């Protein structure tokens, strides 16, 4: 239908614009839709874009507003003191500020639906909240409304929440427009989604993006598909992948690289309230933190990720056990049978389950999918599903049988509850993935596994060497393969931090010379250098000119193929903030050929200093553009948990950065 009111080109310069005479007499009925196209690249801390209020003395709390914060949060207030109603609905990290030196036109759609008693907000084609209430308050039914305002709310005759920005277009409808109609509204998005709520993964949340450009020109991406909100393991998380054959313009429907089936793939809206937001799926196995590399010789794509048994995460993982038993310089996966209090079994040659106590083979075997067979017959367990129907998180059997896996809660034979690393490969550049296999332990029988550094592995340009960085307490542990990932050895590099999440990414500065950039506990990104293809490593130095928080954030890094200002270039991606995960930047460093030192010469701001930017992936696209897939929110903040569609993709050119 046609709008009851439509206006545009409104400049909000800390001075409200009164549109009462244009709009108030046109409002009718209990349902309304507001469509607003707006810019704000220099917002005040808290500002109202649109207001309907009772501006009379004594009615200060009778108003409707659409507001935003300089954090990028968007929301509404719907308040009527006589009715005793004070609704506040909002979501952090819903907005764009600037892209390539230009203010971004955000397209906001707010639907106030009396029939279903629901208020729904979309921004840039993404639903950011949908709130159903017992007692509906139509925005036009607030007692004594006498003002309609842009760029403030008029309360007791004064301008509150003054805004800096512009409203290019605003439209109001006396109808709650349908989900279908919303989808038809044109958008001006600076970003794309590769993974998103409702896609083939059926995860409502995603974290830990990766990107890697393959030799064919295909660009591949992996990610954590996180089902139980955005929580780290313990949870249900799978690793998903998608690729682009057109320089990032379009992306394939995701598939899984690594997945477990003990719990259903459920699209769930995770509670964001203070009582329930820490609810965590507690009985599911999961994968977490993937990394990809391409092997030139075999042409294989290799993907590693951490593997967590049912109910296990970093916090509760057995720190003094690898999960393997060494027997004659060979490692065997240990198993515990239900009823036993110790691990009396190992998985020997050909998947045979062997009793270590009696030194006899059993009638059980483990297949290549880590599934349990008895006398050759596949055992099953019942799958779990999760719900909040009862007011709290419940995990319960759903009637479906799935193969019994040694990583599952219900399995007859269980692995040691600690963290592992697994590897899978693809022989068709991400169209399908093989069954994963566990890597061996690298730091001995009685040390838990190291943690994979998410992002890219490194394929040395002048040899067949492949390297994946990992970390543990007190060191980076580089995993090195010269045979297409068939066998691995470690190279340890001590770092002067205990208990750091030392996520590290590598660039080959020149043949045989690797620089590794990594997260620390000091507020500065660190680096170390190898001049022998990763055999040995320098002491740790720090990058001046970029700030991180004390807890740090993953940093991505590539070696750019083209000269910049006549020099070899490295590009880093990281938040640049001592305060939070925000102020995302790409930082261009020029290498000095004399001493391999790097002049960090250009800093490109991804969006506002105050807008969220966390884990990130960068790659040089085949056309020499840069693709960036990143968490556009503060993935540390306890206020920004469980947001959907915030991992986003953009395309940049070197000219944009410099």
């Amino acid at each position: 239908i046609s709008p009851i009111f439509q206006g545009g080109s409104y400049q909000l310069n800390n001075k409200s614009i009164d549109i009462s005479s244009l709009l108030l007499d046109k409002l009718s009925g209990e349902s309304q839709t507001v469509v607003m196209k707006f810019k704000a690249d220099k917002p005040n801390s808290l500002q109202a874009l649109f207001g309907l209020s009772n501006s009379k003395a004594g009615f200060k709390n009778n108003y409707f507003s659409i507001f935003m914060r300089d954090s990028g949060e968007i929301g509404v207030e719907i308040r009527d003191a006589q009715k005793g109603i004070n609704y506040l609905f909002s979501r952090p990290a819903s907005l764009w500020g600037k892209h390539k030196g230009q203010a971004v036109e955000n397209t906001l759609v707010f639907v106030s639906d009396s029939k279903d008693k629901t208020y729904t907000m979309y921004v840039n084609g993404i639903e950011v909240f949908s709130e159903t209430v017992d007692t509906f308050l139509p925005i036009s039914n607030i007692n004594g409304i006498d003002k309609a305002t842009l760029g403030a709310v008029n309360r007791e005759g004064k301008e509150h929440y003054l805004a800096k920005g512009s409203i290019d277009e605003i439209s109001l409808f006396n109808k709650a427009i349908s989900d279908q109609e919303v989808s038809t509204i044109p958008l001006s998005n600076p970003f794309q989604l590769i993974f998103q709520s409702g896609d083939s993964t059926q995860a409502n949340y995603f974290r830990i993006p990766t990107l890697y450009t393959l030799s064919s020109g295909r660009v591949l991406s992996s990610i954590d598909a996180r089902y139980g909100g955005t929580h780290d393991s313990k949870s249900k998380i799978n690793i998903a992948t998608s690729y682009s054959d057109d320089n990032g313009k379009t992306w394939s429907e995701p598939i899984f690289a690594m997945k477990f089936n003990d719990y259903e793939e459920q699209l769930v809206y995770w509670p964001r309230d203070n009582k329930l937001k820490n609810s965590q799926i507690s009985g599911s196995a999961s994968f977490i933190d993937s990394s990809i590399v391409e092997d030139k010789k075999s042409g294989k794509t290799i993907l590693l990720a951490d593997v967590m048994p049912a109910g296990i995460g970093n916090n509760n993982a057995n720190k003094a056990d690898s999960g393997f038993k060494e027997i004659n310089g060979h490692y065997y996966l240990k198993l515990k049978k239900n009823g036993d209090n110790d691990f009396r079994y190992t998985v020997r040659e050909n998947g045979v389950v062997y009793n270590e106590t009696t030194n006899k083979p059993t009638n059980y075997t483990i297949n290549d999918k880590y599934e349990v067979l008895e006398g050759g017959k596949s055992l099953t367990v019942e799958q779990y599903s999760v719900d909040f129907d009862s007011g709290s998180l419940r995990e319960r059997h759903n009637g479906k049988q799935v193969p019994m896996n040694v990583f599952y809660k219900d399995s007859l034979f269980k692995v040691t509850p600690t963290n592992y690393i697994a590897m899978t490969t693809s022989q068709n550049r991400g169209e399908s993935w093989e069954q994963f296999k566990l890597l061996p332990p690298f730091l001995g029988e009685k040390h838990n596994g190291t943690y994979l550094c998410p992002g890219q592995g490194l394929a040395l340009k002048s040899s067949n060497r492949l390297i994946f960085a990992t970390y543990t307490s007190g060191e980076l542990t580089y995993l090195i393969s010269d045979d297409s990932g068939q066998t691995w050895k470690k190279s340890s590099a001590s770092i002067p931090f205990k208990n750091a999440t030392a996520e590290a990414q590598m660039v080959e500065l020149r043949d045989g010379v690797i620089r590794t950039f990594f997260r620390t506990t000091t507020g500065k990104i660190a680096y170390m250098t190898s001049r022998d293809s990763g055999e040995t490593w320098s002491k740790v130095s720090y990058i001046d000119g970029i700030q991180q928080t004390s807890y740090g954030t993953q940093v991505s890094a590539i070696k750019y193929s083209q000269l910049i200002d006549g020099k070899e270039a490295v590009i880093l991606s990281t938040p640049n903030s001592r305060s939070g995960r925000k102020g995302g930047q790409l930082v261009v460093g020029l290498v000095n050929k004399e001493d391999d030192s790097i002049d960090w010469k250009y800093h490109y701001g991804i969006d506002l200093p105050s807008y969220g930017y966390a884990y990130s992936a960068i790659t040089e696209l085949p056309n020499h553009h840069i693709g960036v897939l990143f968490e556009k929110y503060d993935s540390w903040s306890r206020n920004e948990l469980h947001l959907s569609n915030v991992v986003q993709y953009i395309d940049l050119e070197i000219n944009d950065l410099t």
